[PDB]
């Protein structure tokens, strides 16, 4: 694999978004690796409706404001036969009525995958697939007040997971000792980190889980 992937610079990534006070991180996730699939696939970037897999994907097992999974967002998107722009269908930040409509349907799917849980397979994907939808463990205030550089938690979990996030890319510092690191679109708005990105400590015995639970959609 390359030494550096930064998926962002090649146009597969949308502007940093802002879940707000709703608990939806999984389906900014979700939207993320199917921006960047989709435009793999068509060369079109396309800004897709968080609202819609928040407020439809109930029945692939999803809980709206309060959680959910990338896998079962891309499952919702397949079963459904399509996925509303942001632009169609607005975000809200509170669970609403399932509200699509397939006239502004704009992505699609036919499934997903899921990566090995090593972090030598998650930079084989990244290197060769586009960005990746991870599970982290956020619940530190470390990441909280996350501002820049290269972030390591000592108390850092690799098994229990409670935020979902996208892999862009990943890299070095030339800087000390430690010095690589996966470069994560968040979605906590621009103010957060830098410009709403963190550098997570790679190959540091998967950092905060970040390999743990890694998937992507296929379209
Ligand atoms: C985002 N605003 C919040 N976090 C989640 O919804 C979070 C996303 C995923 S995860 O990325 O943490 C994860 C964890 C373990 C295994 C796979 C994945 Cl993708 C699940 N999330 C959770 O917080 C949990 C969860 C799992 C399943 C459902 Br349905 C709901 C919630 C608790 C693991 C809400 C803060």
């Amino acid at each position: 694999a390359p030494r550096s992937v930064d998926w962002r610079e090649k146009g597969y990534v949308t502007p940093v978004k802002n879940q707000g006070q709703c608990g939806s991180c999984w389906a900014f996730s979700a939207t993320g690796a199917l921006e960047g699939q989709m435009f793999r696939k068509t060369g079109r970037l396309i800004s897709l409706s968080e609202q819609n897999l928040v407020d439809c994907s109930g029945p692939q097992g999803n809980e709206g404001c309060n959680g959910g999974l990338m896998d079962y967002a891309f499952q919702y998107v397949q079963d459904n036969g399509g996925l509303d722009s942001e632009e169609s269908y607005p975000y809200e930040a509170t669970e609403e009525s399932c509200k699509y409509n397939p006239k502004y349907s704009v992505a699609n799917d036919t499934g997903f995958v899921d990566i090995p849980k090593q972090e030598k397979a998650l930079m084989k994907a990244v290197a060769t697939v586009g960005p990746i939808s991870v599970a982290i463990d956020a619940g530190h205030e470390s990441f909280l007040f996350y501002k820049e550089g290269i972030y390591f938690e000592p108390d850092c979990s690799s098994e229990d997971m409670d935020h979902g996030v996208l892999v862009v890319g990943y890299g070095f510092e030339s800087t000390s000792d430690n010095n690589k690191y996966w470069l994560v679109k968040n979605s906590w708005g621009e103010e957060w980190g830098m410009g709403g990105y963190v550098k997570m400590a790679k190959d540091r015995r998967n950092h905060c889980g970040i390999a743990s639970a890694a998937s992507y959609p296929t379209v």
